[PDB]
């Protein structure tokens, strides 16, 4: 109807394709920066996480509890492990108050654990009041962040993420923070004994919720999130892990220990681009509407939160063109307004409904009235943005299993991924197209037959719980 | 070891293979077959060369929100009779209570003068038994609507009309030959004082695995991932689809029309594709399959489909092979005790050899076929009993997709929608248990006519207790 706009669409959704070319040399290139990650400080982050055994189902017969600190969130939970692939769970939520997320000279990191304290006593006094503070409870924190972990119990903030400003806590241990604030309020018995990623409780979480004997043949491998950030960890032999200095290496071999959980926290891949797919609108949201410029490239591109503004910038720039009127749309100065879960009634909308769900979706995001020849354009860019972020998310995954030879141990030998996020778990297709891409990587569309994709929930709980199974109090 | 008996292993693996070539034939042969059985009867054929293709008379489809409300259902089997309740709490879960009970055995009596009153009043105290021990306050006030599972052959005219054909399992009843049983049963639910309880469905098991996987499939949402087929891959083997009322030409015009102005558009065909290709024009057949479907078989030249599938069949195939190669002078049973004893080798036993691994000499196929047969073995024999058990499997595995293969293909499932995904609902101890079955199945399905890209849009995930929960979904959008 309009070719003039036509071809400018088509023009930059090619710009969004993924060969099966460019999988080959990212997921290769992926495993170099895996090996260069693996060395001492001087490639990917690669942080030990400490953990080196996986849950059989079976464990049963004690109660743990963990805390969750999100970006938005703060989370208590108990975790009664029932075996038999079970579990009972109670917990209170408490909002985290908008004044952490500026920089007010006022608010300092102490204020902060010390209101996680306090809903810690809240919840052990809503149901456990006798036990309150004689228990020795064991504790779990998912601590979402990067993390310089040296120990089970031990990590301090690299840099705040998810919009944080408190510049007192980074370079100092999270963990001994937090129980600092446990013992002031009286909690002394209370003892964080495990410092967790969430990538590791989606990894340990389906470990136990997996089957008996189907796990004979079907390990899980890999523990991964797709929602605002992304993430993922593996389990690295013991040999590899060259930053794990050799006295601690050699006494887990000698206790029978093989593998370490690797948090790779692959959102920094390829910071300096030498390989990742970019475009003006990646580089002009990296670094105006980016919260840590230069930093998280990889998930700027298959993030959630991104995605949406991705597709505003597009806009932009096609109205600097004269090509599409906005109208009274309130696009031109409200990034993030377009969100991950404003895409998906576009990603799956229907042209025999003349795009009816996506005209509401765009009039109640930004009162952008618009043409049935617009909205199908607009579609196109929608599922071009998607099919990039899946294909990339996939990258990752291939490049773990072929580091690891994962595919080829046994005859019916298979794997599974956990996944926990918001776009992976009801972004519409995301998986789809993540196995798709997978089919075109170098394991090949054999190789994606023998990896499941199932989805794990819950794995800043559980998880957290089973990590302080194992720990001594 | 011994090159002989090598040669001839490899010699019998090679006719096990199911070629990409056969795959095609095969799912073409299938959907034939069903076009075939879904016209009017008398046609070349005395019932069409075609499939059963059975009505089932199940139009709606759990959508996996429905809420508040519990169901009931009565599973009839050949030894126990069962009541259960289910109560849906919408977003994909339900709470279920049931009591299982096993048949009185004056009904196997002889003489006693059992008619079907006897019966179906012996079920309707046991379902009143049952809601006053778990609903004992909504007894009398709710509308339960009950589904009826009954495990013999019936000529089911509607959603709550069949007619018993003929007994099976051992019962002699003749009062109730020729009676629809759904009747019958609720006669003696009014005269208990359950009048408010009304049976209004009729189900097969099949239907309820399908059904079942409906209100469970929770992962994705139905805009672009339905359920499409429900399976049993056990002992026996059949599977369910949803057929646009237009092409069910057997369909009785008017009773067609009416529901056409409910506004329903499919009804699930009960396949029962057991019985596919019982010419043998096409399926794979070898002298172990013959000589098991004429003498260890209880129904000789029926259900051949079925047994090449079933996992009760797959342990004697190798059993025949062995003794063959004993016959032969190529292989020594020593002291076991295959030669007079049929189905000895059983599904469980094949299973530690399938997975098995040559790094430890295979013990567990040693032990398993010790345990098994006192059948003492080598290393380099337990070798190639290994590569047959995997070819016998795999050819197993790769005819159960064919039938999922051609269903798929006759109703355009994976070219609906731009992501279009669906289901599988499966059941039964091979394809639930048997180690690597469902793999092998979707290799077979890359290699069919639906291609890898086919493939990862379909997923075989299991859905158990078709007959309980499933014919209680059933019953849900039935009408009171």
């Amino acid at each position: 109807s309009d070719p003039k706009l036509t071809k400018a669409v088509d023009s930059i959704c090619d710009q969004f394709i993924v060969t099966k070319s460019k999988i080959s040399q990212l997921t290769e290139y992926f495993i170099d920066c895996m090996e260069k990650g693996l060395e001492p400080c001087e490639g990917l982050p690669m942080i030990p996480t400490f953990v080196t055994d996986k849950p059989s189902g079976q464990e049963h017969g004690v109660t743990m509890l963990a805390a969750d600190l999100g970006g938005t969130n703060f989370r208590v939970c108990s975790v009664e492990l029932l075996g038999n692939h079970e579990f009972k769970i109670e917990q209170e939520k408490s909002k985290i108050p908008t004044f952490f997320f500026q920089d007010d000279h006022h608010v300092t990191s102490k204020d902060l654990f010390q209101h996680m304290a306090l809903i810690t006593h809240q919840f052990l006094t809503k149901h456990h009041k006798d036990v309150i503070q004689d228990y020795k409870w064991k504790m779990g924190f998912t601590f979402s962040y990067p993390v310089d972990q040296t120990s089970l119990s031990s990590g301090k903030l690299i840099r705040w993420t998810k919009g944080f400003k408190i510049g007192d806590t980074v370079g100092q241990d999270v963990v001994q923070l937090f129980q600092q604030e446990l013992n002031d309020i009286g909690l002394s018995n209370v003892h964080v004994v495990a410092l967790t990623n969430d990538t590791t409780g989606t990894l340990l979480a389906r470990c136990y919720a997996s089957s008996d004997a189907a796990r004979a043949i079907n390990e899980p491998v890999i523990g991964c999130i797709f929602g605002t950030g992304t993430n993922g960890c593996y389990m690295e032999k013991l040999e590899n892990i060259h930053k794990l200095d050799p006295a601690s290496r050699e006494e887990l071999l000698s206790q029978g220990k093989t593998h370490m959980c690797i948090n790779t926290e692959w959102g920094s891949f390829d910071n300096e681009l030498n390989h990742l797919p970019t475009t003006s609108y990646d580089i002009k949201i990296d670094q105006q509407f980016s919260t840590n410029p230069g930093f998280h490239l990889f998930e700027k591109r298959v993030s959630g939160l991104y995605l949406g503004e991705i597709l505003r910038n597009i806009l932009l720039d096609l109205e600097k063109q004269e090509l599409f009127d906005l109208k009274e749309s309130v696009l031109k100065n409200n990034p993030f307004i377009l969100t991950t879960e404003t895409l998906s009634h576009i990603e799956i909308d229907t042209v025999e409904n003349d795009l009816q769900d996506t005209r509401d979706a765009l009039l109640k995001a930004a009162d952008l009235e618009t043409t049935f020849e617009e909205r199908v354009l607009i579609q196109k860019l929608v599922r071009a943005i998607s099919r990039r972020a899946a294909f990339l998310a996939a990258v990752p995954i291939a490049a773990i299993l072929i580091k690891t030879n994962a595919l080829n141990q046994s005859y019916h030998c298979q794997v599974e991924v956990g996944c926990d996020g918001s776009v992976v778990e009801h972004y519409p297709g995301f998986r789809s197209m993540m196995r798709h891409a997978l089919a075109l990587s170098p394991i090949g569309p054999e190789g994606e037959r023998d990896v499941h994709l199932r989805i794990s929930k819950d794995g800043s709980g559980v998880g957290a719980a089973l990590c302080a199974l194992h720990a001594n109090y």
